[PDB]
């Protein structure tokens, strides 16, 4: 066996992995509506380019391993192609980074921000900036337009003979790799780091009610900000500002920050809390109660007001008589239940287990989709580092004695396999795809 059969046998192995998984990646998509979102109109543009891998930069990569004398232009685009590809994926990752951060730190805005239309337009664009950086040598910055053996008008097709390796370093790695992968981590950190958020009293109406930071209009048409905080029923907006510039102690426009949205939700819940102390009925009940119940009962006062959480005479009851269980059952039977059953349904198990359980669950699991997918990234960066790392060193210190060509194909074999890991993941880590991939293969590949 030859040294470099192999290293054909294996990049052609590649590549047909790569087409086939990444086309299955398509076909989903296409077929489950459930899979019809924003977030994989990226995943299919990413598909695309894994698909492109191993139709041409697989093959220009063999051809290219040659060093066959070719026109400098044409050199550079069998030599540049695979550039193309690689920025579009970093691209289309990064828009899924930032898509599933809009997605779970402001929830209330993401439909109305993120839609069909624009992603197509950003995912467009991305591939014009893609070509464009990805073929920068073919634009003026190569070596061959000012060489023997070749003839004149031609050049041996060696990549680090026609492609400059400052553009390698500084503009392909350093600025259009490096910087986007670290600004992936540092999105993913935030959007981990934001679901092991300390839980109380103001993260549990953010859930339940919502957090705004810009004024706007309740169900009714009344002037609200914060968590439910309601400025003014006069129909003027001039009007609500006002009112919450005098409420913060500054000139707002409109617009205030989280902390100050909290001061305001603190200020709402000590007027509640004086309020249940008021009330004969309520009164008993709260200071016979543990500080997380205590939670459960005042969310119920905010959402159907003193009066009406009084109204419970026998669930109330049981509560004072701790008997969670029984109070739970019978808070099941409300109409307070029937009209809210997600809210409802959280606050009966605060008061079931005294723990922020229901809470810690949503935050938990309106994350874990965010975990496959920073999986995908920290593929990529393996995948890709090495190359780039050896690149640095080739460039940083010329007078040493040059990597092994053992080690350059390897880094090379290693890069393209990034395009074959991303179709095993959906399927390990993604339900959804899993499951369409059965139907898949059992239905019309092995058509029964
Ligand atoms: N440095 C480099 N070389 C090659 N092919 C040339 C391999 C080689 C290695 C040593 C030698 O003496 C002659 C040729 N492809 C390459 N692709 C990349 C690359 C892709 C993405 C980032 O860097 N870098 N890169
Ligand atoms: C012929 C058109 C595409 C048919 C694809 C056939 C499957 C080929 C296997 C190579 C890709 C594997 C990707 C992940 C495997 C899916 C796992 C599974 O759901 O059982
Ligand atoms: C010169 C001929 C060789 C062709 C090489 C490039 C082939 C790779 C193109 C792959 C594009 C996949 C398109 C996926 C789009 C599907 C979108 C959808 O299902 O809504
Ligand atoms: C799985 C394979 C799908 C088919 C992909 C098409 C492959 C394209 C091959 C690229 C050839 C590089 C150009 C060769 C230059 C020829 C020079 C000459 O003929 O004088
Ligand atoms: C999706 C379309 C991507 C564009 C690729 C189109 C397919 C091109 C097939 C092979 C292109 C050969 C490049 C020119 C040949 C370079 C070497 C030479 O000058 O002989
Ligand atoms: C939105 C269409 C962009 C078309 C310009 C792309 C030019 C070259 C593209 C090569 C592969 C592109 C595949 C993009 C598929 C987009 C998937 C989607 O938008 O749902």
């Amino acid at each position: 066996i030859m040294g470099s059969s192999v290293y054909i046998t294996v990049e052609l192995a590649i590549a047909v992995l790569a087409i086939l998984g990444n086309v299955l990646v398509c076909w989903a998509v296409w077929l489950n509506s459930n899979l019809q979102n924003v977030t994989n109109y990226f995943v299919v543009s990413l598909a695309a380019a894994d698909i492109a891998v191993g139709v041409l930069a697989i093959p220009f990569a063999i051809t290219i391993s040659t060093g066959f004398c070719a026109a400098c232009h044409g050199c550079l685009f069998i030599a540049c192609f695979v550039l193309v590809l690689t920025q579009s994926s970093i691209f289309s990752l990064l828009a899924i980074a930032i898509d599933r951060y809009i997605a779970i730190r402001i929830p209330l805005r993401y439909n109305g921000l993120v839609t069909g239309t624009r992603a197509k337009g950003i995912i467009a664009i991305c591939w014009v900036l893609s070509f464009a950086i990805g073929l920068t040598p073919m634009l003026g910055w190569n070596n061959c337009g000012q060489s023997q053996g070749c003839g004149e008008g031609q050049v041996a097709c060696l990549f680090e003979d026609v492609v400059p390796m400052n553009y390698m370093v500084y503009f392909n790695f350093f600025a259009c790799v490096l910087v986007p992968l670290l600004l992936m981590l540092g999105v993913y950190l935030r959007i981990f780091l934001a679901a092991r958020r300390q839980l109380n009293i103001f993260e549990m109406l953010r859930i339940d009610e919502g957090l705004r930071l810009k004024i706007y209009k309740d169900t009714e048409g009344y002037y609200t900000i914060g968590i439910g905080h309601l400025l003014t029923k006069s129909p003027s907006l001039n009007a609500a500002k006002s009112e919450l510039d005098k409420a913060i102690g500054r000139n707002t426009n409109g617009v205030i920050t989280k902390d100050e949205a909290e001061k305001l939700f603190n200020q709402d819940v000590d007027a509640a809390v004086r309020g249940i102390l008021r009330n004969a009925k309520l009164k008993p009940v709260y200071d016979s109660l543990d500080a997380v119940r205590r939670a459960a009962l005042i969310n119920m006062v905010f959402q159907m007001g003193e009066t009406g959480v009084a109204g419970f005479t026998n669930s109330l009851r049981m509560l004072q008589q701790k008997r969670w269980d029984e109070a739970a059952v019978n808070l099941a039977k409300s109409r307070w239940y029937n009209q809210t059953p997600n809210r409802a349904k959280r606050v009966i198990t605060t008061f079931r287990t005294g723990t922020w359980d229901a809470y810690r669950s949503t935050l938990q699991k309106e994350v874990h989709a965010a975990k496959s997918l920073a999986i995908i990234v920290g593929l990529f960066a393996l995948c890709w580092l090495p190359l780039h790392i050896i690149n640095c060193f080739t460039f940083f210190c010329p007078d040493c004695s040059h990597a092994p060509l053992w080690l350059m194909y390897l880094a090379i074999v290693l890069s393209h396999t990034n395009s074959v890991v991303n179709p095993f993941i959906y399927a390990y880590r993604i339900r959804e795809f899993r499951q369409t991939f059965r139907k898949i293969i059992r239905s019309h590949v092995l058509r029964q």
